[PDB]
């Protein structure tokens, strides 16, 4: 049923919960003998149980506690999104972000801290082991300050304008080669004539989108952002959806993926 | 008189034996806080004890340890130079390695180790605090990808000059550097400029009857320095022995642009008795 | 601008730069047009940047030959392949110095020979308005291929696996990630599970490839294969296809574009 | 060897006389038949009769026409140095220089002209022949179109600070790996001590510097900055000097060469 949507969902969290729990058998056990891992998106990728251990390692002996967000599902029988804040102790991966340049080496290694908040996109098979797992985040969202970083106003300036019914606005955000899924698990849309269909439509029945704070991925090709969004009509209802946005060299949006489920709509009534 | 030269010398060992201890707060105290290290060099230097930190901790996590050569000092009252060859485990560092294409990640990256060789160029204030480290060390001089290529182009220049020398070939030797060049030996003294200048030196090098036996070369990472221990002997004034690490920097069409030929008073050994 | 009038003003473009004519080949171009020529390097614009791009190249005396473009079923595009001859002087000199050629020994003599994919956008008015000239240095003659050759491999490489039914061995070209428009004009497919559908109706219906040589962009981020496609059902039919295949880091397929048009499938065979 | 420095001087006029002029023959006549030209610095020069003719053609189809300025000599029989102001049609090499960038392209390419200031560095054999011509000059000194303007700054600050009296200012603006000849002809100076000194003799002899606008090389790797500069002891003399500044990675004066004549100084200015 659209109750799968909630396995993802309950899988997603217990993702949470088992690293928490600092089992690292029961964290590899929720991933596919096969599994991909991307953390953070940008880094080469990363494949197989024995990768995934040397992954988990040293982040569960930093005494790793993750605070997750509600989840999210596609409507693709395999997606589940959830935003994860994160903490854990300097050593041992600190110096390996500093030598990367990501973080500012701290005075007192033995007692610095770094935080992060980031975005995990997991694609699950009908067992529901996890097959690909994508961590999106950026330098910005460790420990809104880089050029690169105006990037993330690229979500600003989408709800900001699509509120207003400025849809040339809107798509002046995106290249004439845009594809775009909403809800991701549907035939995707090509090119600004269909966004601009699909846009007025959502001007008509009256949506006005909020957003989260972004984030971003590590070569800022991607930008992350948690929105709620309502609409009018046909029937005031309300959204919870995490949209991904892939730019080209100019800052153009390339891609858009909006992930929500059938279990993320609420119709309020008042 | 050259007793500065043995605190210098002693001093680039102690670095190494305390690389081996382990201990990271005892490797810091070798350093000034305002220090600067370039490991390996080319790439964009790094400066602070905050810095240091974040560079020694994953190496000596891996395990690291170091055999050194016997270093040489310059005749400038601060320079030590030492080679150090190197085993660490692959990881942490080895994919940030993978990573720039210094290597071909292994395929058991949990047990696989890394072999470096590396010229450690240490400049120490009066106070023997290091002030600002280089290490030289290129994708040739790493284990994991001896990948000699137009690397290996570049590290014939040291075979090509002790060959061309030892033969009394000053042509072809001069043949290796830009009519530009510039030529420090021992470095600490004045040097010369230009291809006349090194005629001279080299027309009495021939005379007094040098010869050249060069180490394996290393070079930095963007391929711009060759680094080379020699071993030289002279016949005139005296039959003397000298160690000696010469680096040169190259130009775009791979001359020879600058050479510094460190050597001390405390690398030379009177023979024939 | 039906297909037809797209593809003979593809042509009428190739013609005008045989006649010579500076004015006339401008004309054929929006005032505020885009050109990439090759694929990979910063982009040209307007009318004034055109005249200085292609004057040296008339002077060449360049002659083009061109193949029989195809359509794009999307109302903009027509594409074209294209093999060139030309002087050595004066561009020659500096393709030389960027490393794209080797220098020959008698320069007042020497010829370039090139083969390139012209990708042509054109508005309602038959106006120009972004060009896209796709060939790399192993396209280049007066060819090398060093890692180009790995990556022009990928197009033999599809053809084959394909024309033998290994549908797993094609999705192994491409990233979990694909885009896949097949034609360029309705909407596009994401995903393997999308393309393995995709794949195994092609397979069924008899579908057989056979490429042209294939070219790359400057910097080997696309490959561009034109082939010959014919099935055998429900009909026998033959297809004129351009492919464009977007590649990332590790050589494998982010996106492709099958360009071909309604009026570029026959009952032919070959 | 021979060619005193008048006899240098004099040569370097006849070769912008004989450009003027427009004979290919009488110009290449100038050359030995091994030379070595580039124009501009940065570019992989050019060598032998058969390149030189290759190289002068088109820029003498363009009537290319020139304004020199004063000669200056080196005090190493081999040296003289000249100011060009050049001016050309924009056909045939303008395409070429917009091509890579050091232009903007006219509207009216057939009316267009080109403004060039540049230094030439001609080093001459005993016979008068030239060996080796370098012409420094950078899209900062073309009619396009600052660029790395900042690289051009280093001469005010060079000027202003010896003129104060600041040689530790002065000092700063240069590697602790100086090499520094003045004047070329006399053997060079190595590192900070020695430059010390030497400014300090420039000091307590009351000397003061007055730039030209300087030029560039191609790639911003040099500053050619001709100055006339006077001293008060052990007389009021004036010299005519123009400066080479090779630069580093940071901006840093790494070789600096000083090229003045014996006949450069006289007892004439204010």
């Amino acid at each position: 049923a659209a109750m799968n949507e909630f396995a993802r969902k309950k899988r997603a969290l217990e993702h949470s919960r088992r690293i928490n729990a600092g089992d690292l058998d029961a964290i590899i056990d929720l991933y596919a003998p096969d599994a991909v891992l991307e953390d953070p998106v940008g880094l080469p990728p990363v494949t197989g149980h024995d990768a995934l251990r040397a992954h988990y390692e040293p982040l569960l002996a930093a005494h790793l506690r993750e605070e997750a967000a509600e989840p999210v599902a596609g409507q693709d029988a395999t997606h589940a999104l959830i935003q994860i804040s994160s903490v854990m102790d300097y050593l041992p991966v600190g110096p390996l972000y500093a030598e990367r340049g990501w973080l500012k080496a701290p005075d007192a290694p033995g007692t610095a801290r770094i935080h992060r908040t980031a975005m995990l996109v997991i694609r699950m098979d009908a067992s529901g082991l996890i097959r690909h797992l994508k961590s999106y985040w950026g330098t910005s969202d460790l420990s809104p300050a880089a050029d690169e970083a105006a990037r993330k106003q690229m979500a600003v300036d989408y709800a900001e304008r699509i509120n207003a019914g400025d849809i040339e606005g809107v798509l002046d955000l995106f290249t004439d080669d845009i594809v775009f899924e909403d809800p991701v698990g549907r035939p995707p849309m090509v090119g600004k004539d269909d966004l601009r269909r699909h846009l007025e439509l959502a001007v008509s029945c009256g949506t006005h989108e909020v957003p989260d704070p972004p984030m971003t991925s590590m070569d800022d090709r991607f930008v992350v952002t948690p929105t709620t969004v309502t609409v009018q009509r046909p029937r005031p209802m309300t959204f919870r959806i995490v949209g991904i946005v892939e730019l080209d060299e100019h800052g153009l949006g390339r891609r858009v993926q909006a992930f929500w489920g059938v279990t993320d709509v609420t119709m309020d009534d008042r």
